[PDB]
């Protein structure tokens, strides 16, 4: 078996081999990648996203999110406050600011003690969940507005023809904004890519390990677990590495860079934070390795988690039996 202690692989691909995407995924899995539930790919040297970011200030952020944290350092939960809107050039001011601004450090390594210790006192903006792209319409290699979509992936792997879109997600970061522990929705894979700015620090449990870190959820957040019999789904829970060690959950970490893509793999639960002001451009695809993922993904039917149009073809074909309480949840 390849990668049998699920480390987190990273990939150099040449440019001839980035002109077949769902080839070169195939292989990173041939080489064991999908064991660690993340991987880092750095595009070839002559590759580019845009020519240039110089004229990106006046996208809309229309309901920047203020994450408030509650528990303790190691163990909280983030709540969304929505804020008026911003344009990014306003919205990078305001991660510049004093309030808002990276502190002084030595090196990523102290960054990520500042992060723990201290995050829980501040409440950073996020402009999350954008849909839009910035990658140039003439990029053709790696082009997240430009990949084959879910719903085609099902259709040709089962023959079945659903309505649904599949299209890009836009991520505006400051200093301390977190992603809460999560897999993606459908247990889905995702791919990131980091158009511009200051770092993203990820921690990743291996797929086959993640029921581990749910039932630590489960204790630590006990009233959660008894109010949804998958509340991860609702993408507000933080444990830091320290607790997890503690409770010899198996992860790794890394830390992503401005043009650098990431890899999640179905089933790899992941969290993580912005080191500044940063964008990233994100979107779910699948292979056909996904689909026996999809069949078997948890579910929220208690309503918090609130998901797209396109997942509920997803649920109705993939899941059958869940459909009817899941659509309840979403309605
Ligand atoms: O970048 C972020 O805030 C969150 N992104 C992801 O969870 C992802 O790409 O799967
Ligand atoms: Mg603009
Ligand atoms: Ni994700
Ligand atoms: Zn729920």
């Amino acid at each position: 078996a390849q990668n049998p202690n699920c480390n987190i692989m990273i990939f150099h691909p040449t440019k001839e081999e980035f002109n077949d995407f769902d080839k070169y995924i195939a292989y990173m899995e041939s080489q064991g990648a999908h064991r660690a539930g993340l991987a880092k790919i750095i595009p070839p040297k002559e590759w580019k996203a845009r020519e240039t970011y110089d004229n990106i200030s006046e996208i809309l952020i229309a309901t920047p999110l203020q994450q408030v944290a509650s528990g303790r350092a190691g163990v909280f939960t983030q709540y969304h406050k929505k804020k008026k809107a911003m344009t990014v050039g306003e919205y990078r001011h305001l991660a510049n600011s004093k309030k808002y601004q990276t502190p002084p450090h030595q090196n990523f390594e102290d960054l990520e003690r500042k992060y723990w210790k201290n995050r829980i006192y501040n409440s950073p903006i996020y402009g999350a969940d954008i849909s839009g792209s910035l990658f140039d319409e003439n990029t053709k290699q790696w082009n997240l507005g430009h990949l084959g979509t879910i719903q085609d992936l099902l259709e040709k792997e089962c023959g079945v023809v659903i309505e649904g879109v599949n299209t890009p997600y836009l991520y505006f970061g400051m200093w301390k904004t977190t992603f809460a522990w999560h897999t993606e929705d459908m247990d889905l894979y995702s791919i990131n890519y980091l158009h511009l700015g200051e770092p993203k620090t990820w921690y990743v449990v291996p797929p086959e390990h993640g029921q581990r870190l749910e039932r630590l959820a489960r204790e630590l957040f006990p009233g959660s677990s008894r109010g949804c019999g998958a509340f991860l789904r609702h993408k507000v829970a933080l444990i830091s590495p320290t607790v997890l060690k503690e409770n010899g959950i198996p992860f790794n970490r890394i830390t992503q860079e401005a043009g650098e893509f990431m890899v999640t793999f179905p089933y790899g639960y992941h969290a993580g934070f912005n080191h500044g002001f940063n964008c990233a451009e994100a979107i779910n695809f699948a292979t056909p390795r996904w689909i026996d993922y999809g069949k078997m993904a948890s579910q929220c039917s208690c309503g918090e988690a609130r998901v797209t149009f396109s997942m509920d073809a997803f649920v109705r074909i993939l899941q059958p039996e869940r459909y009817d309480l899941w659509k309840r949840g979403q309605d």
